[PDB]
Order: structure tokens, then sequence, then C-alpha cells
């Protein structure tokens, strides 16, 4: 179980890191994260925000992979469950602004445990 701040992260732009907190706005921003996975198997990730102000659709970039999920900008750190299977070695995580679904959100930190 390890967690990784936006402090630490890629915030690229219109990515801002507001308080620990990435900021994504327009297409383009990305706030990715370096790390290794230690086995290959599904591991239990949970997204974390905390942006005082609103949100709008985006899209979920973990271990490569681009969910879709639309939502808003909570001031309070909402966390949300989400199960993928990720390969040992190198890999991308974060959470991204995609053409078709664009919303200005901040991100507090991406988890990552071994499911259970």
């Amino acid at each position: 179980s390890w967690t990784y701040t936006a402090a630490s992260a890629s915030i690229t732009a219109p990515a801002q890191l507001v308080g620990n907190v990435g900021e994504l706005q327009g297409a383009g921003s990305a706030v990715i994260w370096n790390v290794d996975v230690p086995v290959t198997g599904e591991y239990r990730i949970n997204l974390t925000w905390s942006s005082p102000y609103s949100s709008k659709v985006n899209t979920l970039v973990m271990d490569g992979t681009a969910l879709s999920y639309a939502f808003a900008e909570a001031t309070v750190p909402v966390t949300y469950v989400q199960t993928k299977t990720l390969s040992a070695g190198n890999h991308s995580f974060g959470v991204r602004v995609g053409s078709s679904d664009w919303g200005y959100m901040n991100v507090h930190s991406l988890k990552l445990e071994l499911l259970g």
C-alpha cells in the first residue's frame, strides 16, 4: 500500500500544483506518476481529490489505460474505488484530460494497494 502525492508527480500544464494537489484544465494537461509494480496482478486503486470549486468530465489514466470518469471538484478528500490488472516493471499512472471528455480537476494523490 503506497501513495504518491501530486507534489512528487508530474504536473503537466494546464495542470497546476494547488496545495500538493494537481490542477488539470483543457486538453493537454496531465498528472503522471513514476513507479513500479511489485508483481503481476489486479491492484485496488483509489483516486483522491480536494478542489473547493468544481470540475467536469475527465479521463482516468491508470497503468496506461484511460477510463472515462466524469465528475466535479470537491474540497473534501473524496476517494473512489477502481480495480485493474497491472504488470511487473515500470508503468505510468495518473489522471489527464481527453478531447471528448474535458474538465478542470485537481489531483490529490494516486493510491495503489494489493487489492485487500
